[PDB]
């Protein structure tokens, strides 16, 4: 539907994210999951004082996805979500009053030679270290004050339709990686398991992968959410 360009500053963060965590792409699954908390965080909020605030889905998780057969990998939650107007903001421009400050920040740091990664999650802006492992972005997302949409971009632009689907979250936003070819380390549980045991154990709510475990040629395997924190 309705393409857009990212902001002129945007494409300046994203290189410098990119270079910053250049040789430790994992950290972008800490972001995702550090995203997804915050906007758990934030409906856990609006739950104070909007008593029907949960009404879309009455849990409160995250839940993660290997796909090996499609190359994909998935980051769910059921937090706040976003509006259309929100996706196209958010994402693709400087929306935040302290994301600008990152920049320069940023710069600041890279010349004095102090750490970065630590800016990046302070300033709450490691979505797009996601480019990192990933070739196409897709971020799926459902607010209670609009319809689910559909955010999607490979860095070089990005694009919002209303999913053809409807509401299939309920309340919350999927994360989806098309992983790069060099990445395909990424789709296997084992490696998943460890990376998100590694960066949840600090976070304030359930964290769940989807893992299989085989029995006894017969064979018989069996699929359900592992709690990982
Ligand atoms: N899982 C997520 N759920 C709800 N909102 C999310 C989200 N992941 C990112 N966002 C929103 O997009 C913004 C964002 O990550 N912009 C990119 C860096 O500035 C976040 O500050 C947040 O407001």
């Amino acid at each position: 539907s309705e393409k857009f360009a990212f902001q002129a500053e945007v494409n300046r963060m994203m290189k410098l994210i990119i270079n910053s965590l250049y040789k430790n792409k994992e950290i972008f699954l800490r972001e995702l999951i550090s995203n997804a908390s915050d906007a758990l965080d934030k409906i856990r909020l609006i739950s104070l004082t909007d008593e029907n605030a949960l009404a879309g889905n009455e849990e409160l998780t995250v839940k993660i996805k290997c796909d090996k057969e499609k190359n994909l990998l998935h980051v769910t939650d059921t937090g706040v979500g976003m509006t259309r107007e929100e996706l196209v903001k958010n994402l693709g421009t400087i929306a935040k009053s302290g994301t600008s400050e990152f920049l320069n920040k940023m710069t600041e740091a890279q010349e004095d030679g102090q750490s970065t990664s630590e800016l990046i999650g302070q300033f709450g802006v490691g979505f797009y270290s996601a480019f990192l492992v990933a070739d196409k972005v897709i971020v799926t997302s459902k607010h209670n004050n609009d319809t689910q949409h559909i955010w999607e971009s490979d860095s070089n632009e990005f694009s919002v339709i209303a999913d053809p689907r409807g509401n299939t979250l309920g309340r919350g936003t999927t994360i989806t990686l098309v992983l790069k070819e060099e990445a395909s380390d990424y789709l296997e549980l084992d490696t998943i398991k460890n990376l998100v045991k590694k960066y949840s154990q600090f976070i304030n709510f359930p964290i769940y992968v989807w893992s299989s475990k085989t029995e006894t040629k017969v064979e018989k395997t069996v699929w359900d959410w592992e709690l990982m924190n």
